């Protein structure tokens, strides 16, 4: 009987029963969390005007930089309430290079699964703590057991967005959930997604004690579409207009991602794709519900030198941000088109 | 307190890999067809091999005894065409054997499982080799002793879960190209599953673990159109095998989903189309995959539960019948036959 000739060996791996005990939510981290999905789904559903906003780091390698960051965002955040209803990044990876927080805590090419779920949680802790709510991306169909909890909003990847698991795993999260387009620039796959996420469906997951089971959900509404470009960009009005025309009725509130495949090989663009959505939005653009930026404490990206974690600080190891000042701009600019989208509706 | 499983209608208890690998035990038999298959689809798809390796079958199995027939006919003419081609049964698991078992949207996962682990022992037991779709990451470990090939479709190549998964597998992976006809994905995702990788799946024993993984370097690209079009004529081949990195494996083409075009009786033809590089010195194509089944094309699931359904017809894609599938699998194995000259 030949069996995992490929498969070097297991590892013991802390439940997420007993990591939530280890790492508990302060009673704040449970509120900012409910919060944020409550603010999140009057907006994607068409409840409330303003716009929901994910931005933060392409991924979180540093806590210490990470909650710097999260303390200025909560300011701003504070500002502009009125307009907009921040939601912090807090993405674990990307899609070669750097494993991940979970994988890779240490940042040396050392694999620790166990170190990386705790990081990852007490990482999701320190933020919603300060009453920032957070979103991330929902990597796999056991990871979220563990912070699943903290978590306002959820976005499923364009190389997952087509997979038959993640759609399954969508309808039975406790939060909204953002499908972005296929890498191939269509809407078609993201819609279907949402269509499917909104069933019932019954999957293998893992319960709180680590064992295997057999999970029934319950189907998901909040499931929206996110364009972020692909094979070309995809934030123009006239692709706007091409996506509105692709959403079933009742649909929700259409997100827009400033990176990736919507940038094209440059954070830079960031802020003139959002001069783009800004002038949609203040034309009375109603199905532009929410928009994603990713921005850091410094610009730009950069590698791991010779040395590890010891890296300019600041500076995301993965794809390039904007730096904060580009960032408060890009933000308050886009208060306004809010404002002045609230009159055009008046 | 907190605000958790909102969405979880509620867990079952499912029994462990390890359980149902005793309740439902491999024969002698099963465990050597199993590890035969892998052997021939290793040579063939690596170049060591001539002949051409056929994954053939229904598009799913939803009756075990249709499924059963079948086989011993494809394991009669396996046995025949054995010097040109190794034959592999589609045995892929409406959501599926393992989610409705019955047919009625009941969800019985745990009778599913029996079910599909039954079907795998009942096929590799009379000696044929099987293939089937890697679905999730933990299914597998409730049958892979079992399987001698594994394919990801086109919806999952892209995943990083499945990449990794494939990594830690037993055995060749096929990964289909993109539903936008591109190969780039499925190129990328074989050089992925070469390498290792460290996911978090289920032992034997149903707990949750850290995996790690060897690498798999037995991974090869599945042609099978898409938006950009079909894709099994010479000049697809050419500008696929243009795209292959060092090292690559042998190229498989799928006969339906995106390149029989909507219609399953578009297959006898690529058939014609692949055999006729095959027979002039294409040595690039090392394996082909075909949607087959007792009966032709395919029907739906009456009120009548399922015991109001068409004998040998799929309940899924459509697919070719015995008798016209006997002939692609001739011609093929004829085709196979000429190129050893043309490479003589
Ligand atoms: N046991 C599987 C490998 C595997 C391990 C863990 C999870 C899923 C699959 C095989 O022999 O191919
Ligand atoms: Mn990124
Ligand atoms: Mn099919």
């Amino acid at each position: 009987a030949e069996e995992d000739v490929r498969i070097l060996g297991y590892d013991p791996l802390a439940s997420p029963a007993l990591l939530q005990v280890q790492i508990p939510a302060t009673p704040t981290s449970l509120e900012t969390a409910k919060r944020g999905r409550r603010e999140a789904i009057d907006i994607i559903t068409g409840k409330d005007d303003r716009v929901l906003v994910i931005v933060g780091p392409c991924s979180i390698h540093d806590l210490e930089a990470a909650q710097e960051y999260a303390l200025r965002l909560k300011k701003l955040s504070d500002e502009l309430k009125g307009d907009l209803s921040i939601i912090m990044r807090a993405y674990l990876e990307k899609p070669v290079g750097w494993k991940g927080l979970i994988n890779d805590p240490d940042v040396n090419n050392t694999f620790n699964i166990n170190k990386g779920l705790q990081s990852a949680r007490q990482l999701f802790v320190n933020l919603t703590n300060i009453g920032l709510p957070i979103g991330s991306e929902m990597l796999d169909t056991i990871s979220p057991q563990y912070l699943a909890d903290l978590v306002s909003f959820g976005a499923i990847g364009a190389r997952t967005t087509e997979s038959q698991l993640h759609r399954e795993l969508a309808s039975g999260l406790s939060f909204p959930v953002g499908f972005k387009n296929g890498t191939d620039g269509t809407l078609n796959v993201a819609v279907d997604a949402c269509q499917a996420a909104a069933h019932s469906h019954h999957f293998m997951s893992v319960t709180k004690h680590g064992v295997a089971a057999i999970t029934t959900t319950k189907g998901n509404e909040h499931c929206f579409v996110i364009l972020r470009g692909g094979k070309g960009t995809n934030y123009d009005a006239k692709s706007v207009a091409e996506a509105k025309a692709q959403l079933p009725a009742g649909s929700n509130g259409l997100m827009i991602d400033y990176s990736h495949g919507n940038s094209n090989k440059d954070f830079r663009n960031q802020p003139k794709v959002n001069d783009v959505v800004c002038e949609q939005i203040a034309n009375g653009e109603n199905a532009i519900t929410g928009v994603m930026i990713e921005s850091n404490i410094n610009e730009g990206n950069q590698g791991i030198p010779a040395e590890g974690k010891a890296l300019k600080y600041g500076v995301s190891i993965t794809d390039a941000c904007i730096g904060w000042e580009t960032t408060e701009d890009v933000l308050r600019k886009l208060a306004a088109a809010v404002r002045q989208r609230r009159e055009v509706n008046k």
